[PDB]
């Protein structure tokens, strides 16, 4: 079920980068991101995001931002949907309530809080197919 995962955002370049201070940003490796991300152990749809084996814990944030600064919580379950048309969506599983779609840009600054809807960036998220489903 865990296998070295990758977020990959077709929005101009490669993404699969995350900085201890909680931000993820543009990069390129061969599927692992900072070191290896995991997503998987969790019920069909809902799924757990893990950057980096030991070390990094990828969280959302309250207002609208996605970081990997280890600090377990209830913020690191998201809802994975894949439509297997090369994209899938993310969702804040925990804030149903709040389902904004992520996203972020290759200069590292997410756009979550500001407005998710326009762009395919809200709705074009190419992971690995690794997932528990
Ligand atoms: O209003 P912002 O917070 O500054 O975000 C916008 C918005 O991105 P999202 O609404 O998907 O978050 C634009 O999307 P559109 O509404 O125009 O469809 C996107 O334009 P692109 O579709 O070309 O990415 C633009 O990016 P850019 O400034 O490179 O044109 C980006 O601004 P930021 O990249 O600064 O977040």
């Amino acid at each position: 079920y865990k296998k070295p995962k990758l977020l990959y955002c077709s929005n101009g370049g490669h993404f699969l980068r995350i900085l201890p201070d909680g931000t993820v940003d543009g990069t390129r490796d061969r599927s692992d991101q900072h070191i290896q991300l995991q997503l998987s152990a969790e019920s069909v749809g809902e799924v757990y995001i893990k950057s980096t084996e030991t070390g990094q814990y990828l969280a959302m944030d309250t207002d609208g931002l996605l970081y990997g600064s280890q600090t377990p919580n209830e913020e690191c379950l998201f809802l994975e949907r894949l439509e297997e048309n090369h994209y899938n969506t993310y969702i804040s599983k925990k804030h149903a309530e709040k389902n904004w779609f992520v996203g972020l840009k290759k200069n590292g600054s997410c756009k979550r809080g500001p407005r998710t809807h326009y762009g395919q960036k809200a709705i074009l998220f190419l992971p690995l197919p690794v997932s528990s489903d």
